């Protein structure tokens, strides 16, 4: 229940659409990618411009409404919808302006990654981002953003040159390396904690065809494959990216039918560079076990981005446990394989990513992103359909994480689950957390923006 | 030179971005995909809403400025930029709202196809459109729209249920099967003649992974290959799509070095349905010649959409000559193969497409789109870099068209080049042209919207 004159001012300033609990499209509009999050906002505000976002931020502040901000809706913690507050929904703000000559993209805060990649790839350009096309640019970038171009070109934030952001007081600011640089440091890794980013500006790279391979190894050869991977990646050129996704084999025709539904290692790899050299490089890492269901192709970068994940199934419910590693020992490898063998849903993956490369050459305190120096990421990404099965899949992720606890440190804020609100200090570390609290105290002293991996002020 | 009060009235209502000739980004903003078209507008109005388009249309009408309308800028005739007028530039109106439950997408008139496919594929949904992701949804749909899903699900227009359209008098209309149906018939194939479409609504289809192959055949085997293709497609199920792209072989590692840069047939095919049936279906048509550089993949639809074309290179300059055929005779085939052997540029293709299927089952009078009953499309699509070579690549497409033209009928308005303004009556046929002229008399009597394949009123 809201103050009528304040609501009137808000509606008058707001050119976008307002979705109320009684409108037919409220239920669909309040659903986010993590279907285990069922929440009922008081109001959904579909913003169409920066002044729309200003109006919405101001209205939430005057009304005392809990603020959720939504880009693409992919929050693994469920942060983009609230019970009883306002959803500042940016999904209609999807435009990208690309300069081919200047190698620049200016993208609104509601963009979906596939819209961005399409727009830059019209000119054979790109900048690093995540591997699934319908992820939102917004939350991803603000937490760091990594994927197929990161070992070559860094995190998304390593290519961000400025933002336009609406702060909790209703003001609009530009943050860059030369203008409000403390805020610029903080948004590069600090999440939505300091305001609503309504435009991101990135430097772009020329990225022609990329030689790519995806294949599946039997878990019988699991030890030799994973050891080959971790050995190789410690000295591999930045141009090679090679990731392992332990999962049940999808029922696709390139795979023998007797392997369908059984745990396997799906290995995906690419070479950012000359495709003839890439072919040589990928053949050099494809044979540590027998590759089943091998697909090799020379792909436009936009098609590489659109390819993940084999099977093309969107799961309804998810639960993720994740952390970094500094090393992947033989015993950690057996633990990984032991829990991979117990995967139950065909949409679960136990992901082993190797970052390093350009990501680790950025000095640690240049941004708010922690753990550049830990090259391994393990993500126990449980995903399933049946709501009566939540406990069994959640358990797989939780137990696997616990079993590897001796090897795991830190944690990517963008892979954190709904129950992980207190992993924040550990993820960032004490020095970064303290600096972030100081920027929080300057720019969001009332913690208006607290549906995120939250950094309280002071 | 503009009346101040008229300009002030525009600025009072307009909330978008203006680009003037002295502005930094003028030169990139006025460039369109057909780089041979070098024109200099008085003003680029980058609209961000339906009221922006209303103000821009009324401003152009009141000011006497010639109106260009831009969606993705892919006009093969160069229609989306004008000398001395206003470009009503829709590229920032890129938002797509998808309802998974309703299997509906509402897309703004400025969307790029890859933005649209990213948004629908977030819900494993799709609807037919062209094969290159950076194509604009607006000009494509308005001329009809065909691609990988068309044999199965029709043209884009066969999945179109309504539009929001700003007409030349500045009013906003809805056209659907229930509201202004006369206009609705016309916008489904009649281009931007009737007003600026600010929103399209589409029915969507559930489209999971699709089995896909691309391979290259030597021109030595051209005759048996093309004859096998035309014979197979005559009775093929709707679920198989199979296209031939004659071109120079790209210098990719999957192809033998001795074929790089030589004329070949690039055959691409896919099955829209079960991927195991798809594998059986494609294996059966892959071997009409010896398949070199063979890539087979089981792809998310969004990645099939991002795949075209092998080499992933964007030409600066293009020149197109196209038509339909009712049958592809042996004599036509020989001519095709003879002119393909003369291809000079690595970006040129001679395209041989087979539509039919669900496109041909829509009654001919049901939309403004002509030649549903001709299943063959040939497109001599010259593309290149160096402006000093225009004559040699233009001559190639002209002479191939002339040597085939007796077998050709009609022409897709979206493949017309800048010198084909005179092909309009013939492309549409007498009946459709006459009905379109009456809709023109009703909705754009002053031909404000004449930078398109134009239908003058009455
Ligand atoms: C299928 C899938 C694949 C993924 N793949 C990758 C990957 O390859 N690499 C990677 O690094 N991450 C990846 N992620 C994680 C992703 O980075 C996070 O889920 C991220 O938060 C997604 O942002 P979003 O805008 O879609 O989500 P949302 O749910 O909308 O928002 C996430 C958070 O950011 C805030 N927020 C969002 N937009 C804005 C904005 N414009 N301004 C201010 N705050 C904002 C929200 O308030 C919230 O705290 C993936 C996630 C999914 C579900
Ligand atoms: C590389 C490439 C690949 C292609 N592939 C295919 C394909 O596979 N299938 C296919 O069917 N076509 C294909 N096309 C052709 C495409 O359909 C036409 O070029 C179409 O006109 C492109 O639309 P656009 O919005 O990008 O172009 P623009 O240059 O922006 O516009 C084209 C015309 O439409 C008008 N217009 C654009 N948007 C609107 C709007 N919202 N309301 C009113 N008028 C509007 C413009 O005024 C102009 O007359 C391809 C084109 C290219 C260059």
């Amino acid at each position: 229940q809201l103050d009528p004159a304040t609501l009137a001012a808000f509606s008058a300033a707001f050119r976008g659409e307002l979705i109320w609990p009684s409108d037919a499209d409220y239920d669909e509009a309040r659903r986010i990618w993590n279907g285990t999050i069922d929440r009922r906002p008081a109001l959904i505000a579909r913003c169409t411009s920066t002044p729309d976002v200003v109006a919405a931020v101001s209205f939430a502040r005057k009304s005392g409404l809990l603020v959720a901000v939504r880009g693409g809706g992919h929050s693994m913690a469920g942060h983009s919808v609230c019970d009883g507050g306002i959803v500042i929904d940016l999904s209609l703000m999807n435009s990208i302006k690309v300069s081919r000559r200047l190698r620049r993209a200016r993208a609104q805060g509601g963009c979906l990654l596939g819209a961005f990649d399409t727009a830059t790839q019209a000119h054979m350009l790109a900048t690093p981002a995540g591997v699934v096309s319908h992820t939102g640019l917004g939350g991803m970038v603000l937490g760091g953003g990594f994927g197929w171009l990161s070992r070559k070109y860094g995190l998304s934030i390593d290519n961000l040159t400025s933002v336009e952001i609406v702060t909790a007081d209703g003001g609009v600011l530009t943050a860059s390396d030369t203008e409000n640089p403390d805020l610029f440091w903080a948004v590069r890794g600090g999440g939505g904690n300091f305001g609503v980013v309504t435009a991101f500006e990135f430097d772009l790279h020329r990225v022609g065809p990329v030689r790519f391979a995806s294949t599946y190894y039997s878990l019988d050869e699991g030890p030799q494959v994973i050891r080959a991977w971790r050995d190789h990646m410690a000295t591999a050129p930045d141009e090679l990216t090679w990731a392992l996704y332990l999962r049940l084999a999808p029922p696709l025709p390139e795979l023998p039918a007797d392997m369908h539904g059984k745990p396997v290692i799906c290995a995906m790899s690419c070479w950012i560079g000359d495709p003839h050299e890439g072919e040589r490089q990928l053949e050099s890492i494809l044979h540590a076990g027998k590759p089943h269901g091998l697909t090799k192709a020379t792909l436009p970068y936009r098609a590489l981005q659109a390819y993940s994940f084999p099977g093309a199934v969107v799961p309804d419910r998810i639960y993720t446990k994740s952390g970094y590693l500094n090393e992947l020992s033989d015993e950690a490898t057996d633990t990984v394989l032991e829990h991979a063998a117990d995967i139950a849903s065909p949409f679960t993956q136990l992901e082993l990513l190797y970052l390093g490369g350009a990501v680790a050459r950025v000095p640690d305190d240049a941004t708010a992103y922690p753990n550049r120096q830990s090259p391994f990421v393990t993500n126990l990404a449980a995903a399933w359909m049946d709501p009566t099965e939540d406990a069994r899949h959640t358990a797989w992720a939780r137990e696997g994480y616990r079993a590897l606890a001796g090897h795991l440190s830190g944690g990517y804020v963008n892979f954190m689950n709904p129950g992980e609100a207190d992993r924040t200090r550990e993820a960032y570390g004490a020095a970064k957390f303290e600096r972030l609290q100081g920027v929080k105290a300057k720019y969001d002293p009332t913690n208006l923006f607290r549906l995120n991996q939250n950094i309280p002020p002071s």
